């Protein structure tokens, strides 16, 4: 965990960040963060390898105020699991259909909620053929991956802030 | 699933003694857990849960141990756990701090930063007694993955038994 601190620049952080989460066995990130009494995803510090024209559709869709991992980011530090009991909304049904279509349908959002009141998320999806299947992947790694938001946290506020 | 038993509990003492319970399974013979609501910086009226000695809680209150222990300043600025280390360049008061700890039988052991989804601010400081250091860095690095879950349930579930 400890060269998240020692990298040189975005790049290398965001390289570094998604080959951990690539050996861990998630295909797919985004970590967000913004500073304390700010709302504007649109403009948050991101790095990852979500598909660009996705990220884009987000902005444009306005899917901050819709997806259901957003909310709970707001009341929690506990993981958000993409389950479909979470989109219990009908445009959060929408929400669903329109990420299932840049291929991330399996997954989990984890709340980052820094020392300085940075409010921030790692999300990770998984490859899998079911959601049993992801679901066992994601048990067998939630206690590393549960260290790693926070790493990830710490040096990623750390990058963008100082 | 263990870890849900934590927002099933009503009331401070039944919380208390699960998160204890949970705490000890995993090594950890005393625990504090302490937790401030947002943009409060007196930390006597903060919401303090476990099993510390009561005459030590007491003392580290009179004799102004916030200002010397090293883990608080560390909470403000990080949500990384600290272990418990002295300075060896330290002041009486640094070295009375860490003297009275020990002879309260806190020698050992390791502080989990916590700031809450609504701004609060707080620790999780556990105690595993051990005859070295490399015994309890052993102890201690053996359940930090689990502990690391625990101190997030710990967290969530402590904010709303004391806030909400
Ligand atoms: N900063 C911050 C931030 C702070 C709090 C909560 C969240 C975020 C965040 O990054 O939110 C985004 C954004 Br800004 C763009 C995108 Br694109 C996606 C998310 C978070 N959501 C997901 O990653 C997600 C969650 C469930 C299903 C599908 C997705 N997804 O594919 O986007
Ligand atoms: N709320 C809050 C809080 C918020 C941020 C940081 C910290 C705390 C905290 O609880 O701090 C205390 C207090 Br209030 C009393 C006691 Br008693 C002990 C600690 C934290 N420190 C330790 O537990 C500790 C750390 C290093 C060596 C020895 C000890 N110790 O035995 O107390």
């Amino acid at each position: 965990f400890l060269e998240l601190e020692r990298s040189s620049g975005k790049l290398e952080w965001s390289a570094i960040l998604q080959k951990m989460a690539s050996d861990l066995g998630f295909s797919k990130i985004l970590f967000g963060l913004l500073p304390k009494d700010s709302q504007d995803y649109e403009n948050a510090f991101i790095v990852g390898n979500y598909p660009a024209a996705w990220r884009e559709h987000y902005d444009r869709a306005g899917y901050a105020r819709v997806d259901p991992t957003v909310s709970h980011c707001t009341q929690s530090v506990l993981p958000i699991f993409w389950e479909p009991s979470i989109y219990q909304t009908r445009k959060q049904h929408e929400f669903f259909e329109e990420a299932s279509a840049a291929g991330l349908v399996y997954g989990l959002t984890m709340p980052l909620h820094g020392a300085r009141g940075e409010l921030g998320a790692l999300s990770l999806s998984v490859e899998a053929e079911n959601r049993a299947e992801a679901n066992r992947f994601m048990e067998s790694v939630l206690p590393t991956l549960w260290m790693l938001k926070d790493y990830a946290l710490q040096s990623g506020a750390g990058l963008a802030f100082e």
